[PDB]
């Protein structure tokens, strides 16, 4: 049996930040992430819970180069991050390119921004064409980060509304 549009069967997800980036203070990273998950669960029946150890549906880690999977990182620039669609094991997980410089401001590569998009993948969404959507594959940022009606239509189509 092959599923083409996998989704989480539980609207009650647990995530875990496996390791941190030296680029930013632990509380900042913790904020950018919990606040990227906030975007998604507001417009759906999704419940996210942080977990420091144990089982986590979504594992988050900052890594670099070849990190075991088959989507190695290219050093500075190029890809900045990538996530896996809903599924067992590595599915739902998000890996950020440690070679990038992660900021909490307008400088190149704001973590919250990139994180909101990768989390869209862990929840089952794919890329958008609409350049004003969070799911658009190119890095953009204007101070505030919110879901576009596009991301909202895409995500509710899978789980439901709020
Ligand atoms: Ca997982
Ligand atoms: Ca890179
Ligand atoms: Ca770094
Ligand atoms: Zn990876
Ligand atoms: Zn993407």
């Amino acid at each position: 049996l092959t599923e083409g549009n996998p989704r989480w069967e539980q609207t009650h997800l647990r995530y875990r930040i496996e390791n941190y980036t030296p680029d930013l203070p632990r509380a900042d990273v913790d904020h950018a992430i919990e606040k990227a998950f906030q975007l998604w669960s507001n417009v759906t029946p999704l419940t996210f819970t942080k977990v420091s150890e144990g089982q986590a549906d979504i594992m988050i880690s900052f890594v670099r180069g070849d990190h075991r999977d088959n989507s190695p990182f290219d050093g500075p620039g190029g890809n900045l991050a990538h996530a896996f669609q809903p599924g067992p094991g590595i599915g739902g997980d998000a890996h950020f390119d440690e070679d990038e410089r992660w900021t909490n401001n307008f400088r190149e590569y704001n973590l919250h921004r990139v994180a909101a998009h990768e989390l869209g993948h862990s929840l089952g969404l794919s890329h958008s064409t609409d350049i004003g959507a969070l799911m658009y594959p190119s890095y953009t940022f204007s101070g505030d980060v919110q879901l576009a009606q596009d991301d909202i239509d895409g995500i509710q189509a899978i789980y439901g509304r709020s």
